[PDB]
């Protein structure tokens, strides 16, 4: 009834945007879901960095790593879009601080360093997501190569549904204890890069945690979020987009409106 109209609306949106929109939303109370192109592949871009942080936290909780471990990198020519690591260089950075920088500011120096030293490369990141029962996610390349967003290229992709399921397991399920889960949620709540996406679609009084991606090619951009409405149980929203040609720009507005449509569908 509302699920029907919604599919109608996303389709129109998609035609208006001249591209592909993948949505999966969960209301964790009613168990209700909504899905449009939900098992199609879309590029991850930066969005996997949210899953990266959870992988570090899991190691932390098994006491293979200490969250306060200093990591040195003064000899390293930092990658593009490494805001936090650039302002810490020469002093070391705690493991937890690197992870949260990756997540909340999408810092590519942080991401690469974590994958190189602690997580066993893109293959390691893929291993982690399999371990939580995500069979769709794959990470094949490093920053920044992984942002090529070539249509029909399967490297560095997942599905909207898979992302949403995995986000639910990590932020809401039993992969992390009470303590480390709250840390992970606080990181997600302090993401600085999603104000015009999922965040722009909800009441200001709802708490949102989110992770964005913007490949910068084929107008590919995304956002996934845990939303805490008050007097109601958490929602999961997963919004992925790509466009026809290489030069096409991404659209924040489209993601906000797609988010809004997804949310109404799961009242
Ligand atoms: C991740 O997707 N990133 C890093 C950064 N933060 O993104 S987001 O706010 O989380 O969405 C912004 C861009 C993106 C990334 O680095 N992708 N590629 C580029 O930015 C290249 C720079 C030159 C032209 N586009 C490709």
């Amino acid at each position: 009834n509302k699920s029907d109209a919604a599919a109608k609306q996303i389709k129109k949106l998609e035609e208006d945007f001249d591209g592909r929109i993948g949505v999966f939303a969960i209301d964790t109370g009613s168990g209700n879901t909504f899905g449009y192109r939900s098992d199609e592949r879309f590029p991850l871009c930066s969005s996997f960095k949210g899953f990266l942080a959870a992988a570090v936290l899991e190691r932390v909780q098994q006491k293979k790593l200490d969250i306060n471990q200093k990591v040195k990198y003064e000899s390293r020519d930092l990658e593009y879009h490494s805001p936090i690591t650039t302002k810490y260089k020469g002093s070391g950075m705690t493991l937890g601080d690197m992870a949260s920088a990756a997540l909340q500011y999408s810092d590519n120096g942080a991401t690469n360093i974590i994958m190189e030293r602690f997580l066993g490369g893109p293959e390691g990141m893929t291993k982690f997501m399999r371990s939580i029962g995500d069979n769709e996610f794959r990470l094949d390349r490093w920053e920044l190569e992984l942002n090529t967003a070539i249509p029909g290229d399967k490297r560095d992709t997942s599905t909207p549904k898979a992302v949403a399921n995995s986000l639910n397991k990590l932020a809401l399920g039993n992969v992390l204890n009470a303590k480390v889960k709250a840390i992970y949620q606080n990181w997600l709540k302090g993401n600085t890069t999603g104000d015009a996406r999922i965040r722009a679609s909800v009441p200001a009084d709802w708490v949102v945690g989110d992770k964005t991606g913007s490949c910068g090619a084929y107008g590919t951009a995304n956002d996934y979020a845990v939303i805490w409405p008050k007097n109601r149980a958490p929602l999961i929203v997963s919004i992925y987009t790509t466009r026809k040609s290489k030069d096409d720009k991404h659209s924040d507005k489209t993601i906000a409106e797609a988010s809004r449509i997804a949310i109404q569908a799961i009242d």
